């Protein structure tokens, strides 16, 4: 009894952390990778679905049953809402473009979800249209969750993500990495941390061929969660150190040795965001420090990715 | 510092129990749910993976850059074994029927395992006799693991996985229900809790259509990870209650429900576990009893299984 969790939703973040250790041979500084795969689905957007679920609720502005919840989503804020949607009672449908890979589908229906997929031509324009839309056909009303705008999101990594990272590295986390998709885990957490110490850092990951935050244009990228081509309502740019830049390859050949040296099967935001700490951590300014890097979700999500696209060719002419 | 671990292999086990809900509407006894997706690879046989590799290291049996680790596997096992070989230094060879998902093949070659497919109609006899072929090829000397005769395996479920049970039930468990594959789990988890507590009951769980625990012939069945064909020398079967046999069907329909209505996205395995466990739960001698019963896995490693089949279908059909 005394430890049993009473559902789902208490087993929403309160994420380990690990030190990276052969991968960073080189550093001066030590890495510690916080593993946000650990929790009810898998992936950091557990702890916002939830908290802006919560949210509405305290405001009275969904009632299971009788609203509809929306969301625009590339596939894991999806998947946080559907299983506390399924839980709870609610009727839940997203709009997504239709580069999102089966296996998410599959997921979101698993649980209920009705999916509409939008052209990825029209990029995140696209995805809000059709949220849009499909408020204006809720006939008992409906609640468009907008994570790049509701405060919610930001507010849980102030409420959880960052004080687990300073009291787990016992008050001595020094910089905090991370990749910026919504920008809530980084403006959160980081606005937490700068609060307990003012002389920590944070370091912002973005995909090289979509530098939006450093002044560059958008542009396709396969880092999958990073680069929105937008600067997010909930991020202010104003409390980071820096935007790491790491290319789709870069990331995806640090995936790959997260796997092979470290036994982390991870995915290629999780790549980038390494290559981005190692990238610090190597830095003399830096040497005796302790960097907490966020590592977003886990590699089998993304078996369909092109980061397991020469594997997937070999494995697939194989027989007995 | 403080609670950062070490590498991932201080990620195994200490896994969560969770409430069923609404799932176990009209149950009598309270069932809690051990999630052994929450952990370093997401399955329980990380545990037996980290205790055979240690067992051998212990012993001198396998060298870093020597010795060619090899295990007869279904999956689990050989991802468990492989993230740790990865992390380790050892290379890796697993023989597996060649049914095994295209997933579960791609997360071994991305450890950098080496993957040989045995004939599915020459069941168990076919893997064990591909590991004998592969020892015998190894010029500087192999192992085999042998999960079904090694006493590694139970031990660690005493070691570990029972006294977890114990602790987080607040010494309040009555009963625990596990499906049996090599049978480590429940014998070594209920030899430990039946030594607290004598009166606590174990019920095993296997296919109805491979009932070979209970007396039937071995047959085709689709509860992955359950229903070996043969009864494993790691299982004492007099300590069990009773063996609850499930149906591929009602394992199916119950992983549906864990979905739907608990918010868990889980695996056949599970399903037929979960099954069995309301059965019990529903008899009037458990009112008031705290049953807790085995999650081995999660769904998402099974999405190409039957279990997500007719969504599947669904889903490959959309456009926006
Ligand atoms: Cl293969
Ligand atoms: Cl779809
Ligand atoms: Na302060
Ligand atoms: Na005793």
């Amino acid at each position: 009894k005394c430890a049993i969790k009473k559902d789902v939703t208490e087993l929403i973040g309160n994420t380990p952390m690990v030190y990276l250790n052969n991968i960073a041979e080189g550093c001066v500084a030590r890495i510690a990778a916080k593993l946000e795969y650990m929790q009810a689905c898998c992936s950091v957007k557990d702890r916002i679905a939830l908290s802006m679920i919560e949210d509405a609720e305290n405001k009275g502005l969904i009632t299971p049953g009788k609203t509809v919840l929306i969301e625009y989503t590339s596939g894991n804020t999806g998947i946080g809402l559907a299983f506390i949607a399924a839980l709870r009672g609610y009727k839940l449908q997203v709009a997504m473009p239709s580069y999102v890979s089966l296996e998410r589908r599959i997921i979101l229906r698993a649980f209920g979800a009705e999916v509409y997929l939008t052209d990825p031509d029209k990029g995140i324009a696209g995805i809000i249209e059709k949220a849009e839309e499909l408020l204006a056909k809720a006939a008992d009303g409906g609640y468009i969750f907008k994570q790049f705008e509701n405060p919610a999101n930001p507010n849980i990594h102030y409420e959880t993500t960052g004080p687990e990272i300073w009291r787990d590295s016992g008050e001595k986390v020094d910089a905090l990495v991370a990749g910026i998709g919504t920008g809530g885990t980084i403006a959160g957490a980081g606005k937490f941390l700068k609060e307990k110490n003012p002389d920590i850092k944070l370091y912002g990951v973005e995909p090289s061929e979509s530098a939006v935050l450093n002044g560059g244009k958008p542009g396709k990228h396969l880092i999958q969660g990073l680069g929105a081509g937008i600067i997010p309502a909930v991020l202010d740019v104003n409390i980071l150190e820096e935007v790491v830049q790491i290319s789709s390859e870069e990331a995806i050949e640090t995936a790959k040795l997260l796997a092979l040296k470290e036994g982390l099967l991870m995915g290629i935001s999780s790549g980038a965001a390494a290559a981005a700490a190692i990238k610090v951590g190597k830095r003399p300014e830096n040497a005796g420090k302790l960097i907490v890097v966020i590592f977003p979700s886990f590699g089998e999500r993304y078996l369909s990715s092109p980061l397991f696209e020469s594997i997937r060719q070999e494995a697939e002419q194989m027989t007995f």
